């Protein structure tokens, strides 16, 4: 509400963090490396963005990655595909979204029809190589499935704000070469904290 | 111009990430730490953002920063006021650029007048706490001016692609807290390369 943009822009961050892994590349440089050829990365432009869960934080996620050239399709139970067409989000059942697109974020609350969204059985319907982000709520990827889909390159990266326990008592997640991460920051701008 | 686009999406990346100490964030969590207080961040809506040089890139950084509710100003002495202004650009002269940002990024080619362009002179009449953005040539920013601006914290981060010289042999600004930077992965995504 408040804090829907801070959410909304960390989110972002995320997204161009995983297209050109900037943390990474950082990480490269402080160790004294000039690592060019490693950090081949992709542009945002033409490609698409699935986002699952429309409310606010959604919406506003959209408007942003929609000035970059992606194309946003998504779902939400509640919200009516003309009115998500009205902030240029298309609308298609769940089952179409996964092969479409090259990244996907999540917006939704915490509930048994979220918790593990992304699975298995759903990473497996993705296109390979896809991105992931979650900066909503720990549980809504199942975070041994993406171990999984990060170990056989079915997913080419994920970026987490949150964690099913946090601090993330189970390390191998975090410790992935293709994994960027904050301690839960989505709310932490001076500005959200201040009203 | 084939590559425009990479840049300009990387330099919006960067500025994401000074907002918001994505790769310093991630290589806590990877140290195995929880350190939430420690990045506490900024929201880009509402913030200026300088944009100095306004061809082909400096124009696609602005029209995505404005999706964030960003204010853009900016600078070029070879750009009509009418071009900028096509792209939502207020062009100011240099002088009444300065002291107005948040943030300051760079998209000049390097001449003797763009050398240094940001230095010792040029922080002292910027706001205190200004983030700055060089993924266009090495030394348009005067490293050693850089390296006091954030140790007076006159300057709170930068965010660096290029170096002038590759790779950087003082290490002195790529070792700092506040620095983000790549080597020089500006024009390093498929795409750009693949034309
Ligand atoms: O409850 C939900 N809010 O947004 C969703 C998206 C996908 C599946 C379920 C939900
Ligand atoms: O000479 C210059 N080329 O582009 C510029 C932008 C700002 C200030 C000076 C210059």
């Amino acid at each position: 509400n408040g804090n829907s943009l801070s959410a909304a822009e960390l989110t972002c961050g995320m997204i161009m963090c995983l297209a050109r892994q900037i943390p990474q590349a950082t990480a490269s440089m402080k160790d004294g490396k000039w690592e060019r050829k490693k950090f081949m990365g992709t542009e945002l432009n033409g490609k698409t963005l699935g986002i699952l869960g429309l409310g606010r934080i959604g919406r506003e996620v959209a408007t942003r990655m929609q000035s970059f050239g992606m194309k946003t399709i998504g779902y939400d139970p509640i919200i009516s595909p003309e009115v998500s067409a009205s902030f240029g989000v298309q609308q298609l059942p769940l089952e179409e979204i996964w092969p479409l697109c090259d990244f996907i974020t999540v917006h939704t609350p915490l509930l048994p029809s979220t918790t593990g969204l992304l699975n298995d059985n759903t990473f497996a319907q993705c296109k390979k190589g896809v991105r992931v982000v979650n900066c909503a709520r720990g549980g809504i990827v199942d975070e041994g499935a993406l171990l999984r889909a990060l170990q056989s390159g079915q997913c080419a990266g994920a970026a987490l704000d949150v964690f099913t326990e946090e601090p993330p008592r189970d390390r191998a997640l975090v410790d992935h070469e293709n994994v960027i991460s904050c301690p839960h920051l989505g709310a932490s701008t001076k500005e959200a904290q201040s009203r």
